[PDB]
């Protein structure tokens, strides 16, 4: 995999290019550990999220689009874990699903999802702004980010913080047309086609440690 | 809309053609009331569900694929509503999300979703067969079906019962490439292209009433 990602640059470059894409309002592709999910997620910053970016995720990914939030923001929204005794294989920190209370119809159109996501990520948001259940799936990122938990959830929020953006992002798993999940060759090819930088959680952990970067 | 669906036949024909497609292992497209969601869902029977059918749903629909279950089956799986005080606009009966405990990896590939759905729909299933949370979204159909509640959830289960199939089906909302939801002209066109019959919940209610059909 190492050599596959070489063309995107050394790990530090890979991280710096992803941060700059995010600052520019573009998306990135994040791979977790080969020994974990070995999946690539499209990641976008909520701040600059557009309907066309949401539509791309829905067309090209699993369609189960997740909103990665700080613990603080999730608590502000009064979003408890979806299940108390999470026995999923990674303990993915799904809250109950959400829908904007206002400004949406059925909730599932690209525009409606963006409306819900922006409503939820608003630092001035209140619980009553969101109906439950709905068609956006919030995830609670662990305090400490990828240095505490090597999930895409933490990678997403960490990327936003490292980039100086509002600490909220969306993710969704890149899927091949035939329904199988994209593996690294397909992710790199998709990244070239859509001018999206590629990086790994390992890249982020290396980077954060070496630049004594608490967030 | 009336006249749009004329080419698929009168309401009774529309229902009988959908039932026969399902018996053949093919999918159908179901529209709810114009005054409700005004959306079309791809519906497949769980009995004959294939990975390629799941992949089609993911590519062409919202990707939030739902497993419509009887109340009895949902209780057998120990699936409580995702939220106790559901304040979503239709009261969609989302349970907590599920993942097959065995035979899957990350859960989101077309194959993994089918594995989870078949595990859940198995009449001999037990709660321990499913991790929670996951990437399949079960819905509880109301007793009485579309004669008690005019949702796609009830339409799906009612279609399976009326067709003589195991009373479980999957649904997902047809989405246009640009992210907006398909409306009836696009649904009819998609149905022609994929040789899928189209019908409405109104068609089903008419049909059930006229053929004093309890299920
Ligand atoms: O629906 C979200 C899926 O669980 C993905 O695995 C998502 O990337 C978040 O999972 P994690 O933070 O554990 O990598
Ligand atoms: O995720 C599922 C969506 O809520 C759809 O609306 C689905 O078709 C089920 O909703 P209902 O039974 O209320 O039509
Ligand atoms: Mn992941
Ligand atoms: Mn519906």
């Amino acid at each position: 995999q190492s050599s596959l990602l070489a063309e995107f640059g050394d790990p530090i470059t890979r991280v710096e290019n992803a941060l700059q894409a995010l600052r520019e309002g573009r998306g990135v592709l994040l791979l977790d550990d080969e020994d974990r999910e070995n999946e690539g997620d499209i990641i976008y910053a909520v701040e600059s999220l557009t309907t066309a970016q949401m539509a791309l995720m829905i067309r090209e990914c699993s369609g189960i689009v997740c909103l990665c939030l700080t613990e603080a923001q999730a608590d502000r929204l009064a979003l408890p874990p979806m299940v108390v005794n999470n026995n999923s294989a990674n303990q993915t920190a799904f809250t109950v699903s959400i829908e904007a209370k206002h400004g949406v119809t059925t909730g599932v159109s690209a525009q409606d999802r963006v409306t819900t996501i922006k409503t939820a990520a608003n630092p001035q948001a209140k619980p009553e702004d969101l109906a439950r259940p709905g068609h956006v799936f919030p995830l609670r990122a662990r305090a400490g980010g990828v240095l505490a938990r090597r999930g895409h959830t933490e990678g997403t929020v960490d990327l936003m913080q490292m980039a100086g953006l509002q600490p909220a992002g969306v993710l969704c798993e890149l899927t091949n047309p035939d329904g199988s999940m994209a593996k690294t060759p397909e992710i790199i090819e998709f990244g070239k086609l859509h001018n999206m930088p590629v990086l790994t959680i390992e890249d982020m952990v290396q980077y954060r440690i070496q630049f004594d970067l608490k967030l």
